[PDB]
């Protein structure tokens, strides 16, 4: 009846709560339950005005306010926290019932999870969720895995709270199982690399051109018209705006420069490395986090390290506006490096666990409710649009075009800042990794040379298949291995 | 008597030479191994190199052992190295001694500690480097366990172990998981010995055009310097040798597809957690990933643009200048490697409780290990002036060699991306000094931006708390 939910949220801290809201807000019934009575209570007298809530103190009425097939989803700490209520729902539930998991969960409990739960007659969908806090009320991301036919009952719900672009949900059927929990783990890798590029740019904007931070905001409000278009960028703006009522002095001047890596960006480079995945933006970017955050390091190191001899734009003769676009196209190219990696790791994820991702719906959905927003992601759908079976976006027609106007402007920014000591950790690796996927001849075969030396580990050959092995200690003859 | 000193489980190559390593040293060796046909193999072929005691069970095995019983596991990592584990306690006295030398995650072997640790026995976790024929003709062995272990088992280790200058190259690490620990950071810092090479011999290749047989030379030259290794002397082995098939030099021949099979992402993985940037073994794991991605490669091939590109001959630069600013940028590179390898250990060793001393390491890879090379005993110098020194960059004989490979090493960078050739650990390297040495980094920016969309709270270098700014309102600071 109408005294039945369509969707219930068990776990009502900030986020749950926000979540339920949506839900409320978009003309849903919506069961809300808290072991702790007290959270529900609190979301019923202050939120209660923004739709149709069902409140209940236990686990069995929470069950028994939903319509069926009955969709529950958990927002509690990611872990044991999780599993203790996912267990409460499998002994109060019926067959056929969906539980979803839509907190911040590792990818690998889901498919354990999963197995598990659809082995007791029911369905398990892991779900990511984009946007924090602001998003789960005003319009998130979401990414969902689990059985094709748990989305026919659950997707025109999400539908209802999801971020709009355009008129299209941001919110399909990822895939099986974990894929859900995986690409949100891949879409906060692709973010601290974002984060990066921009502060790199910033730098070079700072310390080689000698431009104030109030006019950084105005140079990335001018790029944020052209193709860099994005949330993360405009937002940088007003960041580089703001001034300390305190001091007087820009903000960012008075923020100790300490950022932890303490989140997701360090689940996507582990994965990648697991799968075998190049992911030298994201990589160098958790690693950049990490060194920022070496207090004691950095006072011992600071003016103890040799410079070298040094330049400055003048004496390059370098023209300051010239060099502002160089840094505008060295950030363009080092984003699509990160994306075009990340989009690999999403690939092998998707081999490896049998899933059939699509790239072009994360590229989609990423279009609102998450922090990575930006008008570049319609390219990567167009792309794989073109080539389902596209090999890198490197090698998109569209993007490869850019590339031919970005590629001098990018090694005019690593020369240049080599010779002002200026850290540029993404720029540049982005640079090695493109003119190590461009070269014919790698290091690696010298590599092979000396794994074969001194482990007898075996070499292949360029003009005869399987392995082979040289006799070093001995004859330096060749033989099959 | 006829009783076995030491005993080893798991007579495959790593384990059955190593059994023949503690024969061929006067020690009685008790050998077994699950599948029965192995343990003829080695009496068949090796029993003429010592006295070996044989067994065909886990009963037979343990009772051919003097007390404290001390056994070492040579099989799989993973389920096969548990089962053998409750096999051996199953069987043993309390007071025995189990030794996993196997390639272990160090994680298992803080926890196996505990188990085997509660019922009465002792566990010890011991890396052993050199591959199969340092198993055989003298490892480096990084024991983790309980001290009052290592006094029944240290002479024996000392036996085998390689020797350097009359120093054995093994010492108790620390408690627990500690060798097994400093074993995967050992192979991390392997792979980015080896890319440095890589990255130098490519720059001697392409950017001053000389023949495999040339570099050979060059190598041997650096190899009477300060970055003598043995990784470069084989290097030159290996760019000498000339395939006779074809007549082309042997690394012409060879797919340059390394492949990151091994354990040197455990390292990084283990960096990541304990939030040390690893960009030298990070970058150096990644490049091996990348040589790997075939079909990617076959596409990418001649299909992204280049640039304008020039060459040395149009830069104006000397052959000569260029190979010796080369041997600088491969030196300030390899010591970027070894600070953050360092690090990664004071990091692991400060999160357990382990104490483990970084001399130890730099003396007892000097011999076995594939990094072996002088340069370790200046890092043994390095923190002997200073235990709590913050950089090995820091440590002054390091500081003064960096302030002669600074100027080469920017025009590397600078030479190489002119030319279009591939340097990821040589430039990643050189954004993580001037990243130490910079006063504001742009993680102040990350602070802000972080606040902006998710309330993420920021401190201040003035004030003491957590502050945040009301962006979506008044844009006041309000402490939290």
């Amino acid at each position: 009846g109408d005294n039945l939910a369509q969707i219930g949220v068990v776990g009502l801290a900030v986020m749950g709560s926000n979540l339920a809201r949506n839900f409320a807000r978009n003309g849903n019934t919506v069961a809300v339950y808290n072991r702790s009575t007290d959270k529900t209570d609190k979301l019923i007298a202050d939120h209660g005005s923004e739709g149709n809530f069902i409140p209940s103190a236990t686990v069995e009425e929470f069950v028994a306010s939903l319509e069926k097939p009955r969709r529950a989803i958990i927002m509690v700490q990611a872990g044991n926290a999780t599993d203790a209520v996912i267990n409460q729902l499998a002994d109060a539930m019926d067959e056929g019932d969906i539980i979803i998991d839509g907190g911040n969960a590792l990818y690998t409990d889901t498919i354990r999870r999963e197995k598990e739960i659809s082995a007791r007659g029911l369905h398990f969908v892991g779900a990511g969720i984009s946007g924090g806090e602001e998003g789960a009320l005003n319009g998130p991301s979401i990414m969902p895995g689990g059985p094709a036919k748990s989305y026919e009952s659950l997707g025109p719900l999400l539908e209802s709270i999801a971020a709009n672009v355009d008129g299209t949900p941001c919110v399909t059927h990822i895939g099986p199982d974990g894929a859900g929990h995986f690409v949100k783990m891949v879409h906060n890798g692709i973010e601290y690399a974002d984060m990066q590029v921009i502060g790199e740019a910033y730098h070079l904007l700072r310390y080689a051109a000698g431009m104030q931070p109030a006019e950084i905001a105005e140079v990335f409000k001018e790029w944020n018209a052209g193709d860099l278009d994005s949330y993360l960028i405009e937002i940088t703006a007003e960041v580089l705006s703001q001034v300390d009522a305190e001091t007087g002095k820009p903000l960012i001047d008075v923020i100790v420069d300490a950022a932890g890596q303490k989140g997701t960006g360090r689940w996507t480079v582990k994965a990648a490395l697991d799968l075998g995945i190049a992911t030298t933006g994201i990589g160098e970017a958790v690693f950049a986090r990490a060194l920022s955050g070496a207090t004691s390091q950095r006072a011992a190191a600071q003016g103890n390290l040799p410079a070298g001899v040094l330049t400055d734009l003048e004496a390059l003769g370098v023209d300051k506006a010239q060099f502002v676009e160089d840094v505008r196209r060295a950030l363009y190219a080092s984003k699509l490096v990160a994306y075009a990696q990340g989009f690999d790791e999403i690939k092998a994820g998707s081999d490896e666990n049998n899933w059939d991702v699509d790239p072009r719906d994360l590229a989609t959905i990423w279009r609102g409710g998450c922090i990575i927003r930006a008008k570049f992601l319609n390219r990567i759908v167009e792309a794989y649009d073109a080539n389902a079976e596209l090999e890198s976006l490197l090698l998109d027609p569209y993007f490869k075009s850019e590339l031919g106007d970005l590629i001098d402007s990018w090694r005019r920014v690593i020369v240049t800042a080599t010779q002002l000591g200026l850290p540029i950790p993404v720029f540049a690796s982005s640079l090695s990794y493109y003119d190590s996927l461009r070269a014919e001849r790698l290091p690696a075969a010298l590599i092979q040379g000396q794994r074969d030396f001194f482990g007898a580990h075996t070499y292949k050959r360029i003009d005869k298949d399987g392995s082979f092995h040289t006799e070093w200690s001995g004859d330096r003859s060749e033989v099959e291995a």
